[PDB]
């Protein structure tokens, strides 16, 4: 009774940096070819919407946010063949087109269609599916998740397990894949190993996850939050180190610490000073950092090249290096064989129509994830 | 007759920076516990002895440099086992003391009894056996082949074959190793890769050697010289480029001429302005861009980290990765089992007493490698 008409519901509409979002009626437009419109069940509250809150991460406002979710697909356009009405679903920020030489690659996933380098906010035609109160509203990486229907492009969506508990897997549409892929798959930390992570939030929680999973010996947690010490202990990390707490800089304190240096770095906060501090407390002659946190738009860091000439490594990634189409059905389904948990990420459960609440938890330094639910 | 005594022989004093080198006659004492003396056959100037004189790369002086050498077994010190009085030997710029936790390592090779990163200019014990006019004379590396006779530690020095040219395997003490390892063992090129490789001197061909041996497909080579240019064809490169030709950023020229990136690019020159542009032309989600050239002193370059967070991979190496005392017999006997050429390097060769006239060739781009013969 939806199929092929313009659905009425409501949003989570950002019309200006800096302020509350908007919970109001838009107009959400029928899927086009190779689209798909999806009932949203359940989004998670990560940092990086909160950066296009705060002008950190810059795209074309007025903009419904939301990246991190699952839900139910309610309608598919012409031409569509990997998801069906009814299907359980995950939308993919990084999407999979399977056609441009990084898809092609065998170890690249920052796919070619992607709206993050170059931000539009539209679909893959250049236009929008949104309107509201008279005007066209922009779309966010190709999900648009803060609202309750959205329409992605086929390339930007998964299909998962029918059985999947859908306040749970969104989870894998960002923090936990970001964080456990990171280093089993970016950093490829190995048995036995000695790793620093920098930032405990939802996303450094699952770099935990996967140094645990890969073997390391040593997972030393840093934060500058205290609070968030014991649920990093719960879920691997050894040692938690508050810089705040000591009179040297934090990267000598880690090479202490490590006899020398940490195989595994990895920076997940955002900032130029962490990321030259975590690529700093690596080994010098073996050492691999990781850049995961996403820093202010369009700001340099300033390093010294000799810490890379001894032979360190430093790399970044988006979404954990996973391609997302491949990997995000396989992860669900192993989350369904219960290979790793969600549940230590989700502190906080609300309603969608309390964002603004949720948003405040995690600016608070409260919250790891709220999960909101439509 | 020298064993246990005192030597007197010629060596190339710097007395100081941005002067000529002094020709004149040194004592050289003899060696002690596990030190090692060699009577110097020929030695090979790099641009990193020039920049000694130059002061871009600091170390105590007055100093006997150069680093890339062949010679014989003069005497041996108490406690010597790895090498005996007539073996040919190759001194070490980067020590293998095969007992520190890099050396333990399978991967890393930046022994931490390295004189690099806070140069002493001494031997392991802290002293001298250089003196000139009556005057100490530092070490440079812990190899000083600026000199008809040196004294090593036993870590900074490697057997080699009896049988070999020391006038060519010199250049496996560093220029040689360092670029083709920075190929084939630190990027780790793939057959059917494309390379950019900035700077075609003596270390830069090597790095082409390499990326060909690795089966390249492509392999662009980058100078502002373009006499550089007939030489890096003659080893492998594919095409030349040469960034005073054109208007936009060489980053640019080179994204475009790969389709989007390089999968391997090598800064070989020794600036923070090319090493930014060696990472930026790399494909942003899967390539990897390798530092081998040396940074003037103490100076930070600025770069925007979305370059890393998209999916490349920056690295640093010192001599190509290999480490070092395991690797230099090996690649002799490679290079005598004719698995490579070191010829195409060689443009000139001169008496040890024109080393001047070899550096000013080196500093007027007229030379890639000038052998001096003892
Ligand atoms: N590369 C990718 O694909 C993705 C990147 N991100 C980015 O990852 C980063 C982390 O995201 P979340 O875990 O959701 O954020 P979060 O805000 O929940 O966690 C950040 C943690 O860093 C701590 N922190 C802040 N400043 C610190 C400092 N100077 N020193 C030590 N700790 C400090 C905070 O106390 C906090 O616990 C964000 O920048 C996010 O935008 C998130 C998901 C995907
Ligand atoms: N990482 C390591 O273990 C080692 C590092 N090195 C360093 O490698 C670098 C290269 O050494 P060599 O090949 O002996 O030096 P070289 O002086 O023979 O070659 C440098 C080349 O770079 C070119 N060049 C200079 N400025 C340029 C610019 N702005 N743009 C493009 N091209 C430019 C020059 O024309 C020249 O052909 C040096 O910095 C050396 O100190 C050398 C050996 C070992
Ligand atoms: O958190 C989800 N996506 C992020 C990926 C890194 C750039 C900012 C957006
Ligand atoms: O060229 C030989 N050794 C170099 C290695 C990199 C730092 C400067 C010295
Ligand atoms: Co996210
Ligand atoms: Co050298
Ligand atoms: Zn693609
Ligand atoms: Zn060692």
């Amino acid at each position: 009774s939806t199929a092929g008409k313009v659905i009425k519901c409501k949003a989570a509409v950002l019309w200006e940096e800096k302020k509350p979002f908007s919970i109001e009626e838009v107009e959400v437009a029928p899927p086009k070819a190779h689209e798909v419109r999806i009932k949203m069940v359940a989004t998670g509250i990560c940092r990086s919407d909160d950066h296009v809150v705060s002008g950190t991460l810059v795209t074309p406002l007025p903009v419904i946010a939301g990246h991190e979710a699952a839900g139910i697909v309610e309608s598919i356009g012409e031409g569509v063949t990997t998801v069906r009405p009814g299907d359980k679903v995950i939308p993919l920020f990084t999407p999979q087109c399977g056609k441009c030489r990084v898809c092609k690659h065998p170890e690249g996933n920052f796919c070619l269609k992607n709206d993050l380098s170059m931000p539009r906010g539209t679909m893959q035609d250049g236009t929008s599916r949104f309107t509201c109160r008279g005007k066209p509203i922009h779309h966010f990486l190709g999900t648009s998740t803060f609202s309750q229907y959205t329409v992605v492009d086929e390339i930007s969506v998964a299909k998962i397990d029918a059985a999947s508990p859908l306040e749970k897997v969104c989870l894998i549409g960002c923090g936990f894949s970001t964080g456990y892929g990171s280093a089993v798959k970016v950093a490829k930390v190995t048995q036995g190993s000695t790793c620093a992570v920098f930032g405990l939030g939802g996303v450094g929680l699952s770099v935990i996850m996967g140094c645990k999973a890969a073997g390391a010996a040593r997972i030393i947690g840093v934060d500058i939050n205290k609070d968030k010490f014991a649920k990093a202990k719960e879920v691997g990390a050894t040692e938690c180190v508050n810089p705040q707490d000591y009179k040297k800089p934090i990267q000598e304190v880690l090479t202490e610490m490590s006899n020398g240096g940490v195989d595994f770095s990895f920076e997940v906060i955002g900032r130029l000073d962490t990321m030259v501090t975590a690529l700093s407390c690596c080994q010098e002659a073996y050492g691999v950092s990781v850049i995961v946190g996403v820093p202010p738009d369009s700001q340099n860091l300033s390093m010294n090249p000799m810490l890379l000439l001894s032979g360190r490594t430093w790399k970044g990634a988006i979404f954990g290096g996973f391609k997302s189409k491949d990997s995000v059905p396989k992860l669900v389904a192993d989350f369904m064989a219960k290979k790793f948990a969600l549940d230590p990420l989700i502190t906080h459960v609300l309603p969608f129509e309390k964002i603004n609440e949720g948003f405040d938890l995690l600016r608070s330094g409260e919250s790891i994830r709220t999960i909101l639910t439509f």
